[PDB]
Order: C-alpha cells, then sequence, then structure tokens
C-alpha cells in the first residue's frame, strides 16, 4: 500500500476552500473505513494547465520544511493532496484575529515566511507569487507557504528564470525586473516578501491593500503596469503601515532596492527581525 496514493473512491469532497481562475482547493475527507473518521485533507485540482499542476505536485513532493505546507500525495487527470489548515490564509485569518496577533507575533510570522522562502531558494526555485493569500495559518503561532502554482526552477549557475505568457500576473507584488523583462530572481521573491510583509502589518485590510495603495499613487488595465514601473523608477514605494515601527519599515524597504542584486537576502531579514524580537 502506497501511503501517498489516495483512491478516488474514498476521497470525499466536503466543501470549497478557495478558487482561482484555473485552480481550485477543496476540503475532502479520505475515508476508506466509510464512517467519517478518516483524515481531512486539502485537495488542489484544475477547473474543467494539467502539465503545470503535475509540475507543482513534483515540486511540493520534494519540499520538506516546517514553514511549507505538507505534501500528502495524489489522486489520479490528477489532484494534489496536502494537509488541511482550517485557519486558511493570512488574507482570511488576520482581519478576524487582530486582537490575538500583535506586532511580536507579526514579526515571528515574518521570520517563518522568510525561513520557508529561504529553504525554497536553497532548492533553486523562485516562487513568483508570494502574497498573503498564499501564506496559510497553521495556528496563532505558525504560518506556512501554502501554494506553488507559479514556482519555477532557476537553472544552475543562472540567476533568473524568464516567464513570457498571456496569464494574469500579481503585478502589484512584482519587482521591476519581473514587470519590465519577465525575469524572476530569488531577489524578486524578496521584493514580493516586502509586499507580503506590508499586507501582514495591515492585517490584510482591503482598503490598504498593495493594489489600492499603488492605484492611489499612480491614479486603464492596459496602461496600469507602465505607470507602476514609472512610479517604482521614480523611487516611490508603498508607505509605512499604520503603527509599524520605523525599524520594521526600514527592513521592508531593503526588500525594494530597485536592482535585484542590491536587495536584502531572506537570511538578513531573519536576523533583522530576530534582533527586533530580542
Ligand atoms: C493558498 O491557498 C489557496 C491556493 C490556491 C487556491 Cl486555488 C486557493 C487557495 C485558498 N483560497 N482560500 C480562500 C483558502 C485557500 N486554501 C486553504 O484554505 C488551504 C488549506 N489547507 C491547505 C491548503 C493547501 N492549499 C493549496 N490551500 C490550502
Amino acid at each position: 500500500v502506497d501511503p501517498t496514493h489516495f483512491e478516488k473512491r474514498f476521497l470525499k469532497r466536503i466543501r470549497d476552500l478557495g478558487e482561482g481562475h484555473f485552480g481550485k482547493v477543496e476540503l475532502c475527507r479520505y475515508d476508506p473505513e466509510g464512517d467519517n473518521t478518516g483524515e481531512q485533507v486539502a485537495v488542489k485540482s484544475l477547473k474543467p494547465h494539467i502539465a503545470d499542476l503535475k509540475k507543482e505536485i513534483e515540486i511540493l513532493r520534494n519540499l520538506y520544511h516546517e514553514n511549507i505546507v505538507k505534501y500528502k500525495g495524489i489522486c489520479t487527470g490528477i489532484k494534489l493532496i496536502m494537509e488541511f489548515l482550517p485557519s486558511g490564509s493570512l488574507k482570511e485569518y488576520l482581519p478576524k484575529n487582530k486582537n490575538k496577533i500583535n506586532l511580536k507575533q507579526q514579526l515571528k510570522y515574518a521570520v517563518q515566511i522568510c525561513k520557508g522562502m529561504d529553504y525554497l531558494g536553497s532548492r533553486q526555485y523562485v516562487h513568483r507569487d508570494l502574497a498573503a493569500r498564499n501564506v496559510l495559518v497553521e495556528s496563532e503561532h505558525q504560518v506556512k507557504i501554502g501554494d506553488f502554482g507559479l514556482t519555477k526552477a532557476i537553472e544552475t549557475d543562472k540567476e533568473y528564470y524568464t516567464v513570457k505568457d498571456d496569464r494574469d500576473s500579481p503585478v502589484f507584488w512584482y519587482a521591476p525586473e519581473c514587470l519590465m523583462q519577465s525575469k524572476f530572481y530569488i531577489a524578486s521573491d524578496v521584493w514580493s516578501f516586502g509586499v507580503t510583509l506590508h499586507e501582514l502589518l495591515t492585517y490584510c485590510d482591503s482598503d490598504s491593500s498593495p493594489m489600492a495603495l499603488f492605484l492611489k499613487m499612480i491614479g486603464h488595465g492596459q496602461m496600469t503596469v507602465t505607470r507602476l514601473v514609472n512610479t517604482l523608477k521614480e523611487g516611490k514605494r508603498l508607505p509605512c503601515p499604520p503603527n509599524c515601527p520605523d525599524e520594521v519599515y526600514q527592513l521592508m524597504r531593503k526588500c525594494w532596492e530597485f536592482q535585484p542584486s542590491n536587495r536584502t537576502s531572506f537570511q538578513n531579514l531573519i536576523e533583522g527581525f530576530e534582533a527586533l524580537l530580542k
């Protein structure tokens, strides 16, 4: 018996957890005994791209870290089976738990995101989609990177992976090199982390989301990106979140050096946050 093989006959759908343009995540119970005592699992599938999900499955099957959602197996199109985190993403969790998640907890979540991302980069992968919606909450004390749908392998001795396609990109989390040349470096993930940190510090408030704040700064869906690149070239950046200490904001700003080669590393962020937590 292969513990990573989930038979369709016993994989029972319970309800939706979330959905995108092409992907879907559902809560299921894998219930071979048929009495509703089986383990609950999160199941990612595609809406009725298949090659992409097979690549994501193989990436996650080979990642093992406390701040990366656990791979459990497959159901064979194909479905990806993972552990289930009932608290969902930071985007759903933070607005409902502000009283519980103070600055000290926010900085510990920032450390955990950095550790999971640093592990990913050590494996020569660039995530390309780091945002609060992709950070899952295990508990009030732990977060995990929870999706790898856009993840690419950077070739050995190369510094970036080039992605040119017709798909909708999270442009308000993208570094200048991603917007201008579709080049993704590990440092491009650091830029996205700075935006995710801003979301975490604003408790994922929609009125002060990266998209809302950049749209206020820039003033059509087709001219948006050029005005965003120009704003970044001018040295403009997302403002300090409400009640965020300047020392935290300065670490966030080091994520957003214009050139990828000047940005902080994830390990330097971890050390900076650990110094503030002491
Ligand atoms: C990262 O989240 C997503 C990624 C991709 C897509 Cl199509 C949707 C979501 C998502 N949206 N919402 C509202 C809630 C989501 N997920 C979960 O609650 C979830 C829970 N436990 C383990 C999970 C593993 N994954 C991939 N997702 C997991």
